[PDB]
């Protein structure tokens, strides 16, 4: 539009990198482990692509990211919490 279609690549590898790192880690505390890097990475990807293509503007893309990597990392460490305790 105006600030997410002047995007640069930065965005991109931080994007996936931050949603491969959650992702990865709910999807290995009890989502695979091993199927997990075909899951991350279908995910991720498929992810990228859905608030990048949806992205409304810079502030969507962030907020897009940030609230799918917010909600997975955290039932990474909610659901692992009971685990551990």
């Amino acid at each position: 539009v105006q600030d997410k279609d002047t995007l640069s690549n930065a965005e991109r590898a931080k994007n996936v990198n931050g949603l491969l790192q959650v992702l990865m880690d709910i999807n290995t505390l009890n989502g695979g482990s091993s199927d997990t890097a075909d899951k991350i990475r279908i995910h991720a990807k498929n992810f990228e692509a859905a608030l990048f293509a949806k992205s409304s503007s810079k502030k969507e893309y962030m907020d897009s990211m940030n609230e799918k990597v917010a909600v997975m990392r955290n039932t990474y460490n909610t659901r692992k919490n009971a685990v551990t305790a």
